[PDB]
């Protein structure tokens, strides 16, 4: 009969561990038995799996998603030109694009449970998204370069497209080179004139390589910024919003300076 959602969750977690020879206890609570399924996602190289597998997990996904607090681009009331600020988890949001800051086998994040988007867009959007990075990368014969852009579909999420962007990587200690700076306006750019060939209306932007990568935050936004006005002045496009999603509130506090003067 009808599998409710705890009987869902049951199951897809008892499929992984049958499927790497063994099992622990399934924890108390729902939510350290989310976080395990979460964890068991996060660890799996890629390969086939049973459509019987795909079915329920987007059943499963596909409702936690419904459930969220979703925000429509319409409803941010904050703009200067088709440029929008928007601080809010870009897992909630009903772009066409969102933007996904990878790595250059674009295979997402394998550590269980870190907080980098690119687990986080993983994570709610369901294992075929790294199937078919998987499949990209395999016919390109080559890891992805910085500061090209890749698209698929965005499956269990809200919106529609992923977009895939390697960001420049800064060395701790070192200073940025002028050579960063051309590579994360590439970003900007590739990922602009992708969503320009899909004839798309809204995008939304993370933060890109001001993480893990560790870019300078305040230089990325001046970047990021001066990018995005060049494009939209020198090219025709379907972009009506094209939206700054930031996620920490000194980032919404440099973005906001930058944009809104105060
Ligand atoms: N929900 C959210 N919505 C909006 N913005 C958000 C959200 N959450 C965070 N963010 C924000 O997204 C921005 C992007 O930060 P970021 O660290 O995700 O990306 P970054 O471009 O600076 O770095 C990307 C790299 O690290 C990952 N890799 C790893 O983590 C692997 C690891 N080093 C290893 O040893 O195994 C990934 O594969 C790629 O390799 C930040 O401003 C957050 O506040
Ligand atoms: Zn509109
Ligand atoms: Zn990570
Ligand atoms: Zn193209």
């Amino acid at each position: 009969g009808p599998m409710n959602n705890d009987e869902q969750l049951e199951f897809l977690i008892n499929y992984l561990l049958d499927e790497r020879s063994e099992s622990i206890d399934i924890p108390k609570t729902f939510s350290e038995k989310r976080n395990l399924l979460r964890s068991l996602m996060n660890m799996r190289h890629p390969s086939n799996i049973s459509e019987e597998f795909l079915r329920i997990q987007d059943e499963f996904l596909s409702r936690e998603t419904a459930n969220k607090n979703l925000t429509s681009v319409e409803d941010i009331s904050l703009s200067s030109g088709k440029i929008m600020l928007w601080q809010g988890d870009i897992t909630t949001l009903s772009a066409d694009a969102i933007v996904n800051a990878a790595n250059s086998k674009l295979l997402g994040c394998f550590i269980p449970m870190h907080n980098c988007i690119d687990n986080i867009i993983h994570s709610a959007s369901g294992l075929q998204l790294r199937e078919e990075c998987n499949r990209m990368i395999m016919l390109q014969g080559g890891d992805e370069d910085v500061g090209k852009a890749k698209i698929t579909n965005a499956y269990n999420l809200p919106s529609k497209y992923v977009v895939h962007t390697v960001g420049p990587s800064i060395e701790r200690g070192m200073r940025v080179s002028s050579d960063d700076v051309k590579k994360l306006e590439r970003c900007y750019n590739s990922c602009l004139e992708l969503a320009s060939e899909y004839k798309l209306n809204s995008i939304a932007f993370c933060c890109i390589s001001t993480g893990v990568f560790n870019f300078p935050q305040k230089k990325a936004a001046e970047i990021a910024i001066r990018t995005v006005k060049d494009f939209l002045n020198s090219n025709e496009t379907s972009l009506n919003h094209i939206i700054f999603d930031v996620f920490t509130d000194k980032d919404y506090d440099i973005y906001k300076k930058l944009l809104f003067g105060n």
